[PDB]
């Protein structure tokens, strides 16, 4: 439970884990390092890729790589909708392995997607590719 | 609207924000670095405490530090309860300012913290340091 932010100077924040890591968050447009809603946007992807990929090394699939890419809209300033989307790359994956754990990752299993699904719209699609 | 997630190896994702940076996600409990879900907390710190200290700046109060401590609690794995604990740090800063600073960031102006509030209970509170 232990998270702390830390103000550095001008609009640069220091983030401290509590698994002991430290982030740089910067409230200028992201200036010199993320900012707090790009945080989230890539913890929604990460969060989603995490579960997909293990998923299909539970069943077996033999995937190789993963890309999630991100897009969204937001009031012109919370986001209004983000899109993800999984390029997932391996040897014999099936389109039902893939759909499967793209959707119960999206659906199900992300804990970051669910929360932001009661205030934000969240769409997933996915291709494959071969290696 | 350009963000993306790439899968390094193990459980670790590399995300790219936009604004052109970089960071490292770790689905192994944040082992090597913060978890996705890490990354919501913190996010959720670093913008409100980036509107608390915009919102005293432009009051013209003299603030000369800002700390988040955040605890929070979650399903045994969704957020149940974030708390925001600000510790705002000046010279004359008055009560009335720093808890409309507080107030108005976490209710109105964190787009994170506005975002969770629809699947998280968010709480806030304050302390004020002399410096």
């Amino acid at each position: 439970m232990q998270a702390r932010v830390k103000w550095v100077e001008g609009l640069t924040f220091l983030g401290e884990s509590a698994s002991g890591h430290q982030i740089l968050m910067d409230g200028n447009s992201g200036d010199k390092a993320p900012s707090p809603m790009e945080m989230v946007l890539m913890a929604a992807g990460g969060c989603s890729a995490i579960d997909v990929v293990s998923i299909l090394q539970k069943g077996r699939q033999d995937v190789v790589d993963c890309e999630v890419k991100l897009t969204s809209e937001r009031r012109e300033r919370l986001f209004t909708h983000i899109n993800l989307h999984f390029i997932v790359t391996g040897r014999d994956l099936k389109d039902a392995a893939v759909a499967r754990a793209v959707d119960l990752s999206a659906e199900k299993y992300c804990s970051v997607a669910l929360m932001l699904e009661k205030a934000v719209n969240i769409t997933h699609s996915y291709e494959v590719v071969a290696a």
